[PDB]
């Protein structure tokens, strides 16, 4: 048999595009970036608007406290620096180092003057499969390419876990692991070996799309991960199965001020 999740995504493949669009934010919470997005285009590096959505997602997860942010904070594929940022507002937070690939299709990091700005250093052209880990006290990973085909967005996933492994081993004690595809058999093997020597629990962001069934893996959680799983995915399908469709249900972005922290 398979989990709920393979119907879903079977289910989404054969959505119409239209049908798909109507579908993609259909209830979910979204941040309006209208404002952040003329930002960005004016050059606008002071007014606490964050570079990415990712930004809010971290933080819904952060003043759960899925995660708490502290000491020296890794970020594997940092992008632009959404999660960077963020967590160099953190009180408890005292120095912040991304890496991310860039390159063609690629994001590159943005350079910004949010709070503790300086505390972050982003490094681009970095493939973290092939980088030695380091020491951290909270690690930090957003990676996972969206495929149609579940087979790669599985291992995918399973490349994702095997390397959060070796940073994880270098001990840390707080992580919060982007799962891309939660409900294939490897990454479910896998995140239960892990679970199982790190702790931790799976958790839907509302903020993610109903377009991916994208779960964290985070230290501050706990609890069955196939229950986990299979909670989002019939709540995904229900979604998908409710024709009377409304757009996504809006919010108001983070705002990360500006200014440099001691
Ligand atoms: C093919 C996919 F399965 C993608 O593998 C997944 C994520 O496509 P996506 O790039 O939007 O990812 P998403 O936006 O959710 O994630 P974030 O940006 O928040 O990180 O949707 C499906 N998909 C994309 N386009 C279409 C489409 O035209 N028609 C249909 N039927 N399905 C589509
Ligand atoms: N092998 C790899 N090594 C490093 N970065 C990678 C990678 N594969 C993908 N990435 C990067 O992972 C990034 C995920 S971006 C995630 C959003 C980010 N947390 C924010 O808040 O802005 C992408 O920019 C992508 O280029």
């Amino acid at each position: 048999g398979r989990m709920l999740g393979e119907m879903w995504k079977a289910q989404l493949n054969q959505l119409t595009r239209q049908e798909f669009m109507e579908y993609r934010r259909d209830g979910i919470i979204e941040v309006d970036r209208s404002a952040a997005r003329k930002a960005r285009r004016e050059g606008n590096v002071t007014g606490g608007h964050p570079v990415s959505r990712g930004t809010a997602k971290l933080r819904w997860m952060v003043e759960r406290g899925f995660v708490k942010p502290h000491g020296k904070v890794i970020d594997l594929g940092c992008g632009r620096g959404g999660w960077s940022y963020y967590c160099a507002t953190l009180k408890l937070v005292q120095e912040v180092k991304g890496y991310t690939k860039g390159g063609p299709g690629h994001e590159e990091p943005v350079m910004m003057q949010s709070y503790g700005w300086n505390l972050v250093s982003l490094k681009s052209g970095v493939d973290v499969f092939y980088r030695p880990s380091e020491q951290s006290d909270t690690l930090l990973c957003d990676i996972g390419e969206a495929s149609p085909v579940p087979e790669i967005e599985e291992a995918r996933t399973v490349k994702v876990l095997q390397m959060v492994e070796e940073w994880l081993s270098r001990g840390v004690e707080d992580f919060c692991v982007k799962i891309l595809c939660p409900y294939m058999p490897k990454v479910l093997k896998e995140l239960e070996k892990m679970q199982l020597r790190w702790g931790g629990g799976l958790i839907r962001v509302p903020l993610s799309r109903n377009s991916n069934h994208e779960m964290y893996w985070v230290s501050g959680a706990s609890g069955n991960i196939t229950n986990s799983v299979n909670t989002v995915s019939q709540m995904l399908i229900n979604r998908m199965n409710r024709t009377n469709r409304n757009g996504p249900k809006y919010e108001e972005d983070v705002h990360l001020g500006s200014g440099t922290r001691a």
